[PDB]
């Protein structure tokens, strides 16, 4: 039951962020209307989220952990892309009369972006260690039973 | 019960994406205001989602798997259309002064679009094989009982 | 319990689409600002959805199937109206400099619109037959008991 | 338990429509920027919904049926006001160059508006009769027991 | 369990109204772009809602009734501020060419605003009396047992 | 079970505020289009919320309290940033013709901002004391059993 709720809640959240972020991001582009980055970033941002949405459709009928990786990976990319997207918007929006201020946007971006990616690595690292920790603990317990068995 | 939750959660998600995507997409068109593609893509995008929404209405009262195909198919089309829609927006929005950058939008589109459709095929293929796998496994188990039966 | 969830989920979805579609549709009209069709379509679209919303208010306290028809009918109309609405937007938005491309919008509309209404008829027809099928099966079973009864 | 779910679901729906409708309606006014009607209708529309939202706050802690009337009444008013609001928008939006088309908006409004209010009266009337029907049926059953009692 | 659902449902509703109202209100200000009131009202409106959102974060981990007062109070303020906000928008939006119509907005505001605040007082008053009523009823019942006790 | 619902509800709320606030805030910037503050505040606001969204993805699979701190901290920052963001918008929006009124926005900001941060400290302080209170009460009860034990 614990696993059932995990997927159910995640499904709603996935479409929640993907749909809204893609919509607002799309509107952001039409409203404003370096150049290549803005176009590519926007297209990729939408595409990545769309992939996640599809995952919501396939997961319902349903190796399971494999797709889980695709969803988390895709969802994560969208978040990074959205962050990159807003950074470009600040640079592009002010790019006309505000170029001086535009720089502060990307400059401040690096600090949070690095921590964003770095934080994920630290968490993943701890998770990896735990898997190994259980691996050693599991075999040991089994060995104890094996020794007393004889 | 497992099946009940699958439909319940899916129903909310369907209207979730269909309603939001259609709304934002519609707003994207009015804000900006090759030419034929933009008009057709927008109209089709909305129509496809509307079909899915109706499916949410008919599924409640309720062969069942058949309609399931219509919903997944329609929902999937909307996602592809939305991706195509944003690609057109980038080309159209910049189409005025930014035509040069506009190309990068569609060019980058192909890469993700191919993977989007290709990924679905791979998943479906594995699903098809599993169905056949169970088919062979099922008859075999039944035969074992039939042999011992005699 | 199966019936309880059906209404509960449907209630959220109804307000979901009706509220969002009406809001975005309304915004679509103010942003842009044949002529008569656009005004009437927009007004009707909003009115139909509003009716559905009210249905959500009356259903809670609660012949039951009768109102169900009103909700499904009203909700269905809104979907058709929204589709018609976007079609008009494409024609009206481009109606200024883009009239040539504007035609493709309504032309492509017919194909999907016909399938949209036609698909509903097919589903309803099957439902009607089932009702009659059960009618014959029900009386037959009762007759069997009546015969053996004597 | 049946009563618990009724309030829980209604609470989410109330804020759902009230919040969204008020937000979009508010945006509709700023975008466009007979005259008095538009200003009053918009203000009243928002105020009515706000009242409903507050009701959601007071109902949680919690005569109960009395407040229920306030919520339904307020929510209903908002729906009627929103319908009136969009009708004004069509008239006002086109009011500049499109006056000829603007008339069709309010004209078509009356038809649906009358049915909207009239339909509610019919449903309420049937509900009132049912209350009386049970009243007569209840006393009759009690009398039967009283007669046999002696 | 009854108390658990009360908080769970309220949490979703709080963020629901606070997030949407703040977002739309913020957009309303940028779109339009007496003067001091508009600036202060908008800032306060957002701030009050933000406070409520934070309350949603603190309540999860969790004297309990005390915070409940803060949430209801903050949420209530936002509703009043939003109502005041729209009133200012009508006056400001028309304030340029539409001054004649702008007045009707604030004038009609007073009527509903007074009833909005007055209605709350009446409800609170009844609640206060009930607390005292139980106080007298509780001691009396206890005294009856004390008398017979001797 | 009590803990399960706490995370489930919080997950939906997190994405709820983060997604909406980021979207509306992003749109607020494009619509309007001291200078440096606006650019940095907007970028940081989005980045902080994105971090929270990712947390929603990692929490599902899942030391637990540690991440809880990151989510609450990140979510809290976004709220403060959003408040700061709107304050800047009022100053920037009016910054053109309305500079005189622009000051009232930031001035009024301080009052609520201080109370916003101060209120959190008071609540946290009480929580800290409670932890210590239980610490003393816990050891005391255990000691009583230890004494009677001998």
């Amino acid at each position: 039951w614990r696993k059932l709720q995990l997927s159910r809640a995640k499904l709603k959240a996935s479409s929640w962020t993907s749909a809204l972020l893609s919509g607002f991001a799309m509107v952001a582009m039409v409203e404003v209307q370096m150049l290549i980055a803005f176009a590519i970033c926007t297209t990729l941002l939408v595409a990545v989220h769309m992939l996640a949405l599809m995952i919501s459709t396939c997961i319902l009928p349903n190796l399971h952990w494999y797709i889980e990786t695709a969803w988390a990976f895709s969802t994560l990319l969208g978040l990074i892309l959205f962050l990159l997207e807003i950074a470009i918007l600040c640079w592009v929006k002010f790019y006309d009369l505000s170029p001086p201020a535009a720089w502060s946007a990307t400059v401040v971006l690096i600090p949070v972006m690095i921590i964003f990616m770095a934080f994920a690595i630290h968490f993943y690292r701890s998770l990896v260690s735990h898997k190994y920790e259980v691996t050693v603990s599991g075999i040991r317990e089994l060995e104890m039973l094996k020794e007393q068995m004889e």
